[PDB]
């Protein structure tokens, strides 16, 4: 599939930390996702979670934030 639900990440495989759900919805949607929210708890801790983020945009994958 061309889209997936996951933590959006930067080119260094680092999540985008968040303080507001709105920050994440904006960040996610401007990058092509349908919506987004802030996770204060999750597989990789605090960070923005995006719904249906296109695969030309990075997501947090196993490994370290480098």
């Amino acid at each position: 599939n061309s889209v997936r639900d996951a933590y959006i990440a930067d080119p260094h495989n680092c999540v985008y930390e968040c303080a507001r759900n709105e920050y994440c919805n904006d960040l996610c949607t401007k990058n092509g996702a349908k919506s987004g929210y802030c996770q204060w708890v999750g597989k990789y801790g605090n960070g923005c979670w995006c719904i249906e983020l296109p695969d030309n945009v990075p997501i947090r994958v196993p490994g370290k934030c480098h």
